[PDB]
C-alpha cells in the first residue's frame, strides 16, 4: 500500500507540520512526502529508525518516496524547521521493538511534544 | 473561516476516526462533518463544551455545521462508536479555560486514549 | 459509493471551482459538497438534471451531502460565483440521456466554458 | 510555489490518469509528480514542450520534481499508459505561444480527447 504525508506551512495541526503526522503501514509500503507549500523537505531522525535503515534526506521542495522495508518507527523531520517542531512518525508492522528510543530521544522541545503526540497513535 | 472534518471507518490514525482528529478555529467559524463513510454521525461531549454552547447530535450519515460562537474546547463524539474512540477536539481561539474539564472527562478506555491525543495539540 | 467535491476560492483549475469538477457515480451513490474556503455553495442547475430530481440549494459555507439515486447527469452551481464560472458535473451511470440538454444549457459564458470541459468526461 | 499531481490507476477523472490534470505555474516553480499508485512515470511529450526545455522520462514507481523555468505549455505523458489517455498539462506563464501545437500534436485517440479536455483551462 501507499501513503501520502503532505508538508505545510499551516494545518489545523499548526505551524510547520507534517499532516498526516502519523502512519501506520506494513512492510514493503511506500510512503510518498509531498510539499503542498515551498521551504520544506523530509529526512530521518536517526534515533528514530530501525535497525539496518539508511538515513535519508530529500532536496527542498522535492517529493520524496520512501519504501518502508523493514518494520519499526520511523521519525522524520524537516531540516530547517525541526526546532519549529516539523515532526512526523511512521509505524511499520505490530509491536515496534524502538518505541522506547522514540519515547527517548533527543531533540528540540517543540519537536518532542509533537512526536509525543504522534507517539500516542501507536497500535 | 470554514473548517473539515472527515467522518471515517479508517484512515492512517486507525479504526473509527475524525480526521482531523484536532482544529483550532476562531470565534464566528464554522466546522463541517463530514460522511465520508457512511455509519458516523457527530455528538457534543457535554463536559468539554464551553459555557452557554447548546448540546447537537446529528443524524447517522449526514453532514453537520457546527457555528463556534463561544471561546474553549468542543469535545466531539460518533455516538455508535464512541468505545471505539471515534472522538475529536476543537479547539476555539486562544487560552481555553476547560483544558482541565477535557483532561478529566469520563469517557471510555480508547476514546480517553485519543482525547489524550488531541489534548496534546490545543495552543 | 461516496464521493467528495471541494468548493474553492482558487484552485489549479483558476478561481471559484469545484474540485474535481467532474465526479463519475452510481445510483444511490452519495456526493459530498465541501467547502475549502468561506463563501461558497452548491445549487442544482435546473435544466441539467434527471427526470424526477428535486432541486436543491445549500446554504453558504455548510457541507452538503447529495444521494444521486437517479442516473443521468446533475450540473451545480455556487449561486454566487455562476457568473465567475463555478459549476461542476455529476455523471451517474453509464450513457446519460441528458447529455443534449448539458451541451446547449444556457449559462453565463465562464460557465459554459467549464462546463464544456466537465463534459470532455463524460464516459 | 510548488504545486503536486498524483499518478492514479483510476480517479474521479477515469483510468489511468493525472490528478489535477491541469497546472497553472509561473517560471521558478516546481512541479511534483507523485506515485500514489504503483505502474506509472511522467514523461514529456516532445511536440507540447517551450523552446529550450529539455525532455525528461522518468522511472517507473519514482517521484519526479519538473522545475519549469521557461514559459509556455508543457504535456506530459504516462509512457505504459499514453494510449489508455494518461496525459496532463502544465501552463506556465500568461499568453503561452504553443497553444496551436498542443492542439493539434499527434497522440493516440485517448490521450487527444484528455488533452482536449485539459486544454480548455489555459488561461
Ligand atoms: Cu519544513
Ligand atoms: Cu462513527
Ligand atoms: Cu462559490
Ligand atoms: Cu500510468
Amino acid at each position: 500500500a501507499t501513503h501520502e504525508v503532505h508538508m505545510l506551512n499551516k494545518g489545523e495541526s499548526g505551524a510547520m507540520v507534517f499532516e498526516p503526522a502519523f502512519v501506520r503501514a506494513e512492510p514493503g509500503d511506500v510512503i510518498n512526502f509531498v510539499p503542498t507549500d515551498k521551504s520544506h523537505n523530509v529526512e530521518a531522525i536517526k534515533e528514530i529508525l530501525p535497525e539496518g535503515v539508511e538515513s535519508f534526506k530529500s532536496k527542498i521542495n522535492e517529493s520524496y518516496t520512501l519504501t518502508v522495508t523493514e518494520p519499526g518507527l520511523y521519525g522524520v523531520k524537516c531540516t530547517p524547521h525541526f526546532g519549529m517542531g516539523m515532526v512526523g512518525l511512521v509505524q511499520v508492522g505490530d509491536a515496534p521493538e524502538n518505541l522506547d528510543a522514540a519515547k527517548t530521544a533527543k531533540m528540540p522541545k517543540k519537536a518532542r511534544e509533537r512526536m509525543d503526540a504522534e507517539l500516542a497513535q501507536v497500535n
